[PDB]
């Protein structure tokens, strides 16, 4: 079953592609997607992640998966962050951050003095019905890909 219910609308969000192309959730139908936020592009933590998922991409592709990776970074930045660390997959451009408040990833915490708000490293995995399936929060970098890979596997079946 779904562990969380995006609203309707999120699924036709026109999501801004490194690339310049747009997509959309429900143009995903038909397979898996994972879909990771991050906080921002080029930082250890972000560039370790996004290498660790590249890595393993022809894992995800046995599986007929594909990867999106999300930040509210521009889609320039994202251009310059996917060529130089080779990403063979692409990078949402979330600039008005309308996907993360659909996950529900923009957290508020109580720091110098006032509220911020800001993304929480989470990773989701999307079934071919549009289900969001399993949600990871609070995400520690090192051998998450591998951890997300292996749920994946165990979900497809």
């Amino acid at each position: 079953d779904a562990v969380l219910e995006l609203p309707a609308a999120t699924f036709d969000l026109p999501l801004s592609l490194s690339g310049g192309t747009q997509t959309t959730l429900r143009a995903h139908a038909g397979h898996w997607l994972v879909i990771y936020f991050y906080p921002k592009d080029s930082t250890p933590g972000s560039t370790t992640e996004g290498l660790d998922f590249n890595a393993l991409l022809p894992e995800f592709d046995k599986a007929g998966a594909k990867i999106l990776g999300v930040s509210r970074d521009s889609v320039k930045s994202h251009d310059n962050f996917s060529a130089k660390q080779g990403f063979a997959f692409p990078l949402v451009s979330d600039g008005d951050e309308a996907l993360c408040r659909a996950f529900d990833v923009i957290k508020e915490k109580n720091m110098y003095g006032k509220q911020v708000l800001g993304i929480e490293r989470s990773t989701f995995l999307l079934s071919p019905e549009g289900q969001v399936v399993q949600a990871w929060r609070k995400v520690k970098v090192a051998g998450h890909a591998d951890a997300v890979l292996a749920a994946l596997k165990a979900h497809a079946k």
